[PDB]
């Protein structure tokens, strides 16, 4: 199509002109926001070029940047990181002393993110046909917003993205028909909302021609989700009523087009649903599915067999590489193995600059800062730290992900994800430190002072046996007195002060759309350990043939959408 192409052509113009076009890109930045706050601080004097930038600005983290993050959040709205106006806060899934990130956006970034997911279909059409033949069954989701003390919205920016217009009246495209309506999908009631998508993806069965999420822990969320609620479902569409646990009128209406009494279909799927073996029944409910697509690259790759399992052995596609920072780039080849996901960061999104990942764990200097190595001159085989510079008013702005150039597209470069830098645990959208979960084991332990108990010794993983995931610790205790030794009850209040202790993002996944499970201890036997930590990345079955006892948090932990 006409359509396609152009962006094809889009893509090529930009990866043959890859470093002419950071070079624009960070003129316009330099020449719009030349006379903030932040960058007069560094007697830039209207330079626009990329060498008096890299010898003056600083590269910086998180950090780095609050004075000045907060000051806008408490209202102050001068030109301090950007020219335009901060139209919100885009809340990062990373955490900053035990808080979502910050990152600041201005409205016409939406454009942008809009342009990038414009060439996901295009791209996609060349390997896999035929897909304006039907629909895609996809399980998207918002989640709860704030406000900070100056007014600013303080949401994730796929939250910010669903509410936008730029999706609400997205441009038509026959390849890209979701069953899920709008209001399903904007519905703050992550049951209803999960429900109801569940209900028109089963509903529109048989034009289904892939099922997604924008992580694969949430594609097993709603498998899990129609394993648990089938009875419910199938009886709805038995009848064609919607049951009154969706009390959202909005909701109620935008199911009407499908709901009719289906007795033929609750019967199929409740004679799918009703076998104990669900291997490969995705394609049994949906039989036309031609591929997951679901990211399952970096911390997701945990979850490749539980997905092959249940739909046996689809195709899985990685589309998307980004952020909220800043949306980076695509898949150009969707249908590779998972292992070889390349990511090509697309040049129009902002200003690219890599730090050598041997130079990236000691402090960099602010009034000599280094030079790093510019989008189209990293090295195939190497590996970075994501530097960023955007329209918003992040400048040299360490991402804290780690890339392996695999290649070049044109003059772009294409990247292997290896990983965000130092994420121990995670189950969904929750990224835990070592940092973290030690401060949380200490938390924890002295709990145990009411007996002469003390932790000996411990290590974790993230257990995705069940769906929803959840952590597990391995506890080795040290008891003074075995007739006084810890029991049951107070182990699970071991586990629940744990997860008090654990990150904004990690106590939402538990509370707000139940996308985390709960944390388990492990009591080993007295010497487990010397045959390291403070994780386990078998070796987990070692460790499993010497537990004593297996603990898990009673409760939900603290969490409302304020922040501290
Ligand atoms: N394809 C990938 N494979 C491994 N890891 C990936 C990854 N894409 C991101 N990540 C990690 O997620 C980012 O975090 P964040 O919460 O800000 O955004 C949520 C993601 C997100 C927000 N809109 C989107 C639109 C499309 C795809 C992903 C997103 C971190 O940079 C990065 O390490």
């Amino acid at each position: 199509s006409e359509k396609d192409a152009k962006a094809l052509q889009f893509i090529e113009e930009m990866t043959r002109n890859a470093d002419s076009v950071q070079e624009r890109v960070l003129a316009e930045i330099l020449s719009r926001n030349g006379e903030t706050e932040y960058l007069k601080r560094f007697k830039l004097e209207g330079s626009t070029v990329r060498e008096t930038f890299k010898s003056k600005i600083p590269v910086i983290k998180y950090e780095d940047l609050q004075p000045e993050i907060q000051r806008i959040a408490n209202g102050d709205r001068s030109a301090i990181l950007s020219a335009h106006p901060i139209s919100e806060f885009l809340t990062s899934s990373g955490t900053s002393a035990g808080e979502r990130k910050l990152m600041p956006t201005i409205q016409e970034e939406l454009d942008r993110r809009q342009m990038l997911y414009s060439l996901l279909m295009p791209v996609m059409n060349l390997y896999v046909p035929g897909l304006d033949k039907g629909k895609g069954l996809y399980f998207l989701f918002v989640k709860s917003e704030t406000r900070t003390p100056g007014g600013l919205l303080a949401r994730p920016v796929l939250t910010s993205y669903y509410k936008s217009e730029h999706f609400k009246t997205r441009p038509y495209d026959p390849y890209n028909v979701y069953t899920s309506p709008n209001e399903a999908i904007l519905c703050a009631d992550s049951f209803q909302s999960m429900y109801t998508q569940m209900l028109c993806g089963i509903y529109e069965r048989k034009q289904v021609l892939r099922l997604g999420a924008v992580f694969a822990s949430g594609l097993l969320r709603a498998i899990r989700f129609l394993q648990l609620n089938w009875h419910q479902l199938t009886h709805d569409i038995r009848t064609g009523t919607l049951s009154p646990k969706i009390t959202d009128p909005s909701v109620r209406n935008c199911v009407a087009g499908v709901l009719k009494p289906d007795p033929e279909l609750a019967d199929l799927v409740a004679g799918e649903c009703s076998k104990d073996n669900w291997e490969g029944i995705i394609t049994r409910i949906w039989p036309n599915t031609k591929y997951l697509d679901v990211i399952v690259t970096g911390a997701m790759a945990q979850y490749i067999p539980t997905l092959d399992y249940y739909s046996g052995g689809l195709p899985l596609a990685c589309t998307m590489y980004a952020s909220s920072e800043c949306y980076f780039g695509l898949n150009l080849n969707p249908m590779s193995k998972p292992s070889e996901v390349s990511y090509t960061i697309m040049p129009n999104m902002a200003y690219f600059e890599f730090l050598p990942h041997e130079h990236s764990s000691i402090p960099l200097s602010r009034d000599s800062p280094p030079r790093l190595v510019d989008l189209a001159h990293v090295e195939v085989g190497k590996e970075y730290e994501l530097v960023i510079t955007t329209y918003a008013g992040l400048y040299r702005y360490r991402v804290g992900d780690i890339l392996r150039v695999t290649g070049f597209h044109n003059s772009a470069p294409q990247f292997h994800f290896v990983r965000r830098k130092n994420v121990l645990l995670s189950i969904d959208s929750d990224k835990t430190d070592e940092a973290e979960l030690q401060k949380a084991v200490d938390n924890a332990s002295k709990l145990l002072r009411e007996v002469n108990t003390s932790v000996v010794e411990y290590t974790s993983f993230a257990d995705t046996k069940t769906i929803p995931g959840h952590y597990v610790i391995y506890w080795e205790l040290l008891v003074k007195d075995s007739a006084n030794s810890p029991s049951d009850e107070l182990l699970g209040q071991c586990c629940l002060a744990m997860e008090e202790s654990l990150n904004s993002v990690y106590r939402q996944g538990r509370v707000a759309d139940n996308s985390i499970g709960p944390l388990e201890i492990r009591v080993v036997k007295s010497g487990t350990f010397e045959e390291v930590p403070r994780c386990v990345n078998p070796i987990m079955e070692l460790l499993d043939s010497r537990v004593v006892s297996s603990h898990f948090s009673p409760a939900l932990p603290h969490w409302t959408p304020a922040r501290r």
